[PDB]
């Protein structure tokens, strides 16, 4: 008898029809790990921490993440026994429409007697992340979502994070905006009607991945686009592009809201890392329901993606260790019914309909082709950025026709060669040829002002190399 993770809205559902514990009991559990000392390996502080081990970009990225979404939901059991972690349905009608869940975004909640401060709309630090660095957070740092800024570690950003968060005072408008922001990353456009440039569309595309191998991460990913016809879609990258659209991004150069899901320093101290990771956990246990690897997946031996020691199934997960001490593997954690004791409840994109076929379509006229992007060195940008590629065709009589080919997010951190792939879907075969192509890049800029004139001047000298099939 699995335990069954069901979707929030579902939960939300329950509490507007007066059963309440299921929501309570969540909450409680997430007062129960937040309140835990930093010492305890169960804390939320100690658990998101572990993140700061990690993978990604290899193909232990599903697996590791996998791992730790069940450890998270351990902890929470032994606060509230039997209680599963739902996820965050990204994909699903009511976020195409109004964005995120609002027990994810309100600001109290009803517990007990209490009006206690929501525990899934922030953390409290308990104790500081430092080394002796803007990245570096003091005790007492509450976490913080688009629009706001949490960039902190030195004066110089503190003040400028100050005069950023000034401009947006009033909470109700905050979640406005960052539930506008999350609907316009999902349909890929002004806010249903998603296009094939979204985040609804990658997720669809990851689905069709061919194996784990370039399921699993962006490494693998792109070099088989580099290397076989066709595009195909890592979960790893629409996962990205959530982290972003929280995190700071708007999809509509500089991106100055710096929130904690923006960048791997600090993404798993905001417990909405979870209610996302969750989901994404659940497209990979509906890519494995819908290719049939609910209990084989391979890895292409010597791929890219598959190196730090060769990356295998057998590879531990640290810092993760079953009650024996051995450290899980991937082998451990295959099939969530059997080995884990637990299942997906129903959401949205787990039957292969017709529907999602004519999504990404080429439609007819347009070109079947591929635009590849090489040449760009991302060792010296700082933080996260956002590739927007495009094609401009100047007529037969001096009139230019722009073309928006897509987007990719690089997930990324504050302390190499990349190469991404566009289809030119967008765009009538005839004018491939007659066509300059760009690329755009969204980007911190720096963080702080101090820095803007090196971070702005590095990216002013990219030298990106083009290439159609
Ligand atoms: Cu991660
Ligand atoms: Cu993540
Ligand atoms: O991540």
């Amino acid at each position: 008898a699995p335990r069954v993770r069901r979707s929030v809205r579902d939960l939300q559902k329950r509490y507007d029809n007066g059963e309440k514990k299921p929501l309570e009991d969540l909450v409680r559990a997430w007062v129960g790990i937040q309140a835990l000392p930093p010492s305890d390996p169960k804390s939320f502080f100690a658990l998101g921490g572990y993140h700061g081990y990690c993978n990604h970009g290899n193909v232990l990225f599903p697996t590791w993440h996998r791992m730790y979404v069940y450890k998270l939901e351990e902890a929470l059991q032994s606060i509230v026994p039997g209680v599963s972690m739902p996820f965050w349905d990204e994909t699903d009608e009511y976020t195409l429409k109004h964005g995120i869940p609002s027990i994810l975004t309100q600001e109290k909640f009803e517990l007990d007697g209490k009006q206690i401060d929501n525990p899934l709309r922030s953390f409290v630090l308990p104790v500081a992340l430092s080394d002796r660095n803007i990245y570096e957070k003091p005790k007492g740092y509450v976490t913080v979502r688009y629009p706001l800024s949490g960039l902190v570690g030195t004066p110089e950003a503190l003040e400028q994070t100050k005069i950023h968060n000034a401009k947006f005072p009033l909470p109700e408008k905050n979640t406005e905006l960052l539930n506008s922001n999350v609907r316009a990353w999902l349909k890929g456009d002004s806010p249903p009607d998603p296009t094939r440039n979204g985040v609804y569309a990658k997720y669809v595309r990851c689905l069709s991945a061919p194996n784990y191998t370039v399921f699993s991460n962006t490494t693998s990913a792109s070099v088989w686009n580099s290397s076989n016809p066709g595009l195909v879609t890592p979960v790893e990258s629409p996962h990205n592009d959530i982290h972003l659209a929280v995190g700071g991004f708007d999809y509509g150069q500089i991106a100055g809201a710096n929130g904690d899901m923006g960048e791997n320093n600090t993404a798993g101290m905001d417990p909405i890392f979870f209610f996302h990771h969750c989901n994404v956990d659940r497209m990979f246990w509906v890519w494995q329901k819908q290719t049939g690897h609910t209990d084989r997946l391979d890895i292409i031996r010597n791929y890219p993606g598959t190196n730090a020691e060769s990356l295998n199934l057998t590879t531990p997960l640290n810092p993760f260790k079953k009650a024996s001490g051995e450290a899980y593997t991937s082998e451990d954690c295959i099939n969530i019914e059997r080995q884990l004791g637990f299942t997906y409840g129903p959401g949205s994109l787990d039957d292969a309909t017709p529907e999602l076929k004519s999504l990404l379509a080429v439609p007819s006229g347009n070109s079947t082709k591929k635009l590849t992007v090489t040449g760009i060195d991302r060792a010296q940008i700082q933080g996260s950025f956002i590739m927007k590629a495009y094609a401009s065709v100047t007529d037969a009589n001096g009139k230019t026709r722009e073309y928006y080919l897509g987007h990719k997010s690089i997930l990324s951190r504050w302390n190499l060669d990349i190469v991404a792939h566009f289809p030119l879907s967008a765009m009538p075969a005839d004018d491939v040829p007659k066509a300059k192509f760009r690329v755009e890049f969204i980007h911190r800029g720096g963080g702080v002002p101090s820095a803007a004139k090196a971070a702005i001047d590095k990216v002013s000298a990219l030298q990106p190399k083009f290439e159609v099939s």
